[PDB]
């Protein structure tokens, strides 16, 4: 990571051992659920992009999506690129605008990583736009790994309507709709994916039922 | 009907006949049934009773209908003559004032009609009169031939809300009754003679549930 000396000099540091490690164990132990999108920035909060390769590069198993995440990485500096003029023919001694690779720090060292972080010229804070990149790879493996999904998610007869419930939220939120379709689902998909015996009930506690009076009503049924 | 000159004066502009076209076909088809009430009305508007009486005549082949509405004309008449009687003896060099046929159009010419349609001291409006009247005469004919109550009504056991309840106020309308029957009907007769699939929501909705929400609750429940 990054630690400030006195004068306002930037050195780097190693990254503890045990967040490599939690990384590790929540990445292969929740399968990729949707908490090693958030699993992953908590730990690398506030970290530089030679840390983070590292802790992704010392997990071994779900190794397929490893790959996914890389090739995405590499799509998000293209469009850096493409985003970012190359500035030229520059004074020589100006430290070089990171260009995309210079993000992912493939193709740079950690030190001047973390003089783009804090360049009085243009900082580039090269941690958080990488880290980025990897969420968005991590989310689609997320979805691909998803075992079952929102509509095909339906109560058992005998199943209780809770438990169908933890399972529907789990899965609107591992399958990442946007909010305006997620209102819509809630407000009615978990009405009619349901058993019709407690369906009923659901439409006796009137309209825009809350969740608090659906659980509470189908309590038992 | 009736136009406009420069100077402020006005003239007749017959009903045109694809118009009394339309009402034949509307009454011939649908067979003096609800729609034949506001069909005429809409054919009727910017006419004059005249014309009112052309567009009848042209369907003057039906008489059980015909027979019922020429009786209600003939008493709304008799009640303007009772309500507005003659004033007295009429000043000469002037238009006499609306009797009872004349709104008819039976013993008055189109040109004394338009004249208190458009009298400066006090235009008395001849031609919505007699539409009026009519329409009260057609109302009834519906009823009469109105073939199912509302009570026989009912919903099949696949059969949807929607359905059940597009018959059940069609019915209702012919049936004029009256507002608050409607209103009694419309919030119990509809779930009482419904089916107990989608009764038993109808219920779980609440106490006075309004269409929209007996509609929306019962949308795939059968």
């Amino acid at each position: 990571p990054v630690q400030q000396t006195g004068g306002g000099n930037y050195i780097h540091v190693p990254l503890s051992p045990r967040t490599l490690n939690a990384w590790v164990k929540l990445v292969e132990d929740k399968k990729f659920g949707a908490e090693v999108v958030p699993g992953f920035q908590a730990l690398s909060e506030g970290c530089t992009p030679y840390d983070i390769n590292q802790m992704l590069n010392c997990v071994g198993d779900h190794q397929a999506a490893m790959q996914i995440i890389r090739e995405i990485i590499n799509d998000e500096a293209a469009d850096w690129d493409a985003q970012h003029p190359i500035p030229g023919p520059l004074p020589a001694g100006q430290l070089r605008d990171p260009r995309g690779s210079d993000i992912a720090g493939t193709t740079s060292t950690v030190e001047e990583q973390i003089q783009w972080m804090y360049r009085p010229q243009n900082p580039v804070p090269v941690g958080n736009i990488y880290r980025r990149w990897i969420q968005i790879g991590l989310q689609k493996c997320v979805r691909m790994y998803n075992p079952t999904n929102i509509l095909d998610v339906k109560q058992g007869p005998k199943e209780p309507f809770q438990s169908y419930v933890d399972r529907f939220y789990k899965s609107l939120r591992a399958e990442q709709t946007d909010p305006a379709v997620k209102n819509w689902m809630t407000q009615t998909l978990l009405i009619q994916n349901a058993n019709p015996d407690c369906k009923l009930v659901l439409k006796g506690l009137g309209m825009n039922p809350t969740l608090e009076e659906m659980l509470t009503a189908c309590q038992g049924v």
